[PDB]
């Protein structure tokens, strides 16, 4: 039950819509080619978190790392829009529910 | 119930008093052409919330995406004034009420 | 009740004690006359919360914006140093009490 | 009580370990020479957190300062390592405890 | 336990996985030696958090650290990627779980 608005801003070919996923893992790494933020589903997904040096892609990043954080400690689902051709696919948007 | 204050300052201007809102959606965009900060209510409305690179409306700014993201974790009302100028509506001023 | 630190260090010449206060609102406003961050006490008080654009101002500034809203949040009572020469007026320190 | 990692790193005459402290308020304060970050215990011992404006020590302050808070909110207790004088005191390492 | 993910990447022979670490203090300290974050866990293990002054390696950092606090403060546990050649080990990667 992704808004009618979020699915409107993703949907085209080059997008995925991924919806009513539950977050389990949130996961840190400054390693050596693994380097970034990433979150992983119930099912075994994952998805990494887009970042960004300056504005004002750095308030839309800050503001997906806390929504990640907080579905994986609340269990709120969360709504995706996400590139498939980068692996893991890269969230562009994501939308907290309650 | 919104404050007397909050009415006040949003009755001075020709923005648009919202009270009660129950936010349920929290978004954040980097698609290209949505690029923004959104909340949706329990009924589908939606409003971006207000961006700025500077002191000092980067403080209030910040502060309007966390009541936001409090609104939808805790379920607390919200009461907006909000611009009908854009599409959607920008908010302008935001009170969280316990 | 205040601690008599915080008692001790609200100079009466300059500012009010107001002890006890519960906060039921919390207010991000971007407005162009009415611009800044404010709480609203349970009896209709309202006060405005310092800003500072520098360091080491900035510090406590931020800290006095995450005491209010978590004060909001949890109910939890606050003690403030408010000066009376504004209108809402300014607060100068604030403590949270548990 | 203390880590033992905690202990050791505190193990001088001139500073004091201090465990199993209940901090009961928190004080953002930016009033003329008194201005700072404070915290109260239960049975009013007084301290001051640290402030730095530069890496690496902004980044433990900023720490200091979220543990600080999240003693008030939770009542979960803290174990410092501080100056051995009158209140108010200065610390040098703080340990958040569940 | 450990994301198949997480897994994957902690594949430096000179790493070490370590999962389900149920984290019961957070320290943050300014001593002149031992300054740094750290992380104790319910058996007494101690590890440093990693730092970094600069983007991008100082956005996941500052993740690493908002992820200990909140194990601490939950008692979620986590699973780590961590550093031997190091006293405290050195954590490179760290994974929340819900
Ligand atoms: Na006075
Ligand atoms: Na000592």
């Amino acid at each position: 039950g992704a808004s009618q608005f979020f699915k409107d801003n993703c949907n085209r070919i080059t997008a995925s819509l991924v919806e009513g996923v539950e977050l389990t893992k949130y996961i840190s790494d400054i390693n050596n080619n693994t380097d970034g933020m990433y979150v992983v589903s119930s099912t075994g997904g994952v998805w990494r978190i887009s970042r960004a040096k300056d504005y004002p892609d750095n308030v839309m990043t800050a503001e997906m790392r806390k929504i990640a954080m907080a579905a994986v400690l609340s269990g709120m689902r969360v709504n995706m829009c996400a590139s498939p051709a980068s692996s893991p696919n890269v969230i562009w948007a994501i939308e907290l529910e309650a």
